[PDB]
DNA sequence: GTAGACCTGGAC
DNA sequence: GTCCAGTCTAC
């Protein structure tokens, strides 16, 4: 999941949790837990805390308890349920949080790649991974001005930069692609070769896609125009859909509408 | 920048 | 059987 989703997945889940008190913590595979990295000392301390909100930094969770701060990456298949502690769990949950109430808080993750870390609140933002990301694409903190700072001092692919979550936070795979396209711009094309106006488009793609994506609930994937649509025509022009590698990863564009 | 890592299951 | 699907690492 990509910021869209991520924050579809806070709006939905903050009133299913708000107000518990957690019991107990059980974790199944380990490697997981990142924070303190003794899995029995992540468990112990989050014992006794109400859980008070739940905010989103980029494409991390940020559960909000008493003293503490749980920072959740759902990383490729993450994703978590409310359900009755007196059911049986569904294949592949790796960490489940058990509240006084009898219900509970489930995390699957098919690949295993997710990752959990536990500081105090104020060190939150402090600290890894929290503190190397870039600003929040629907603030004001990002502007065409701090694309272009970083733009204009690389020569690595434009769409190489988009996935730097220190430059912007929030964007994978399938926004970056359909920003680009939007934006009529090729993902290959190296970021400093890009125009003052280019820039400035750039920008207000990126905002747009992502404003829109979240206000549809995420994939929206019946408006995306590039992403997972090879060899099909293009929505614009009819020009048949193209995929190749860019920045290590597939990558969907238009050859007539990006140049 | 270019494959491999970490891991598992679905489509061809 | 083989290719495909968010970050970190080593040549
Ligand atoms: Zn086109």
């Amino acid at each position: 999941p990509e910021l869209p989703e991520v924050e579809t997945i806070r709006r939905t889940l903050l009133p299913l949790i708000v107000g518990k008190t957690i019991e107990d913590v059980r974790i199944f595979w380990p490697n997981i837990i990142r924070h303190p990295r003794d899995s029995e000392a992540f468990a112990a301390r989050m014992i006794g805390q109400t859980v008070r909100g739940l905010e989103r930094r980029g494409k991390f969770l940020k559960f909000l308890l008493d003293r503490d701060a749980l920072i959740s990456h759902l990383r490729m298949e993450g994703r978590y349920a409310v359900a009755s502690a007196l059911e049986p769990l569904e294949p592949h949950t790796h960490v489940v949080f058990c509240f006084t109430d009898g219900s509970e808080l489930r995390y699957r993750d098919v690949r295993k790649f997710g990752t959990m870390h536990v500081y105090a609140k104020e060190e939150a933002d402090r600290r890894p991974p929290l503190a190397e990301l870039g600003p929040e694409p629907l603030s004001p903190a990002f502007s065409p001005a701090v694309l272009a700072e970083r733009a204009v001092k690389t020569k690595r692919s434009v769409k190489a930069l988009l996935l730097d979550q220190t430059v912007v936070a929030g964007f994978g795979n399938i926004y970056v692609d359909e920003s680009l396209f939007r934006a009529g711009i090729l993902p290959g094309r190296p970021a400093a070769s890009l125009s003052s106006k280019e820039i400035e488009r750039l920008h207000e793609e990126m905002v747009a896609t992502i404003g829109e994506a979240v206000m549809k609930g995420g994939s929206f994937q019946h408006h995306l125009y590039v992403y997972g649509r090879q060899g099909n025509p293009c929505k614009r022009c009819g020009t048949p859909i193209e995929k190749t590698v860019v920045a290590g990863r597939g990558t969907h564009y238009c050859p007539r509408c990006q140049r």
